């Protein structure tokens, strides 16, 4: 099995990088090949300007088609998704999801962010995707030092496991 | 009276624009002052990478500032609004609408994009708009000219011209 991770932040390295490369690790030790994207694979002028001639998108797209699920992070920008993720998520074939499980995460500093948790999931449903997982949502204070190695706090960590575990037994059925 | 214009299309021209460019001709003619914006209006690497010192984007923030009303136009993608739009909503200050009213434009070719009509109402409101007004949805089969001068089918061009009017009418 595949998975693509997607970082939707503005700026790498991020908290929604630090969340992925756990994610990657840990599909990993379970023997799935992972593909790890994030924005800064892209040309801005592509995302902001729709090219769909973009080489990166062109690859992305071959990727994800090959691909059982998607685990994809974003800050909480105005109370939804970033623009910078949607951009890209806009330039995916209509039906891109059809058939993969998805496992949303989201970071954020505040009570009204954690509202914006499952704020993809309009998007991802217009993607088709076939299963959507309950939305993790990391408070900035629960993902330390997100400039090296993942680093969580306790509960932070015990929900992404969780959710991980979760999306891996999705993708067996 | 000022009042933003905002495109948020990829492409430029587009159907959005082309609604705004309607709006602006209507606005000159009642003597409200227009400053109209598209996306091809900035760097695409600022806004992608969120970088704040952008000058179009000090610009922008200062005329808007100064703006009593914004109305915004963008395609419909994906049941939202376009993510290039929202690109630049993420990098306005934190109140950047309040005390002001606005007015939302949406295209898109199906039914399923009619249901987006409101999508930014969270966004704008997460702004602090004063008021903001009904979503209009333009079909794409209702507007026969977006490269030149606006043409609009007699439906569009109505129901445009009536959200216009509540637009100033709010506005006053």
């Amino acid at each position: 099995m595949r998975v693509i991770t997607l970082a939707g932040s503005p700026r790498f390295p991020s908290r929604s990088s630090s969340l992925l490369e756990y994610a990657r690790e840990k599909l990993n030790g379970l023997d799935v090949e992972v593909y790890h994207w994030n924005l800064q694979n892209f040309a801005p002028e592509d995302l902001l300007y729709a090219r769909f001639d973009s080489p990166a998108l062109k690859t992305f797209t071959e990727q994800l088609q090959q691909a059982d699920g998607l685990i994809v992070a974003t800050p909480v920008y105005k109370a939804a998704y970033s623009g910078a993720l949607k951009t890209l998520l806009d330039l995916l074939p209509e039906r891109a999801l059809q058939g993969k499980v998805v496992l949303p995460l989201a970071t954020g500093g505040t009570v009204a962010h954690l509202l914006a948790v499952d704020a993809l999931k309009p998007v991802l449903s217009a993607l088709k995707a076939q299963e959507i997982l309950h939305g993790v949502f990391a408070d900035d204070s629960q993902v330390i030092d997100y400039h090296h190695r993942p680093q969580f706090t306790p509960n932070l960590q015990t929900r992404l496991d969780t959710a991980l575990e979760t999306f891996w037994q999705a993708l067996h059925r």
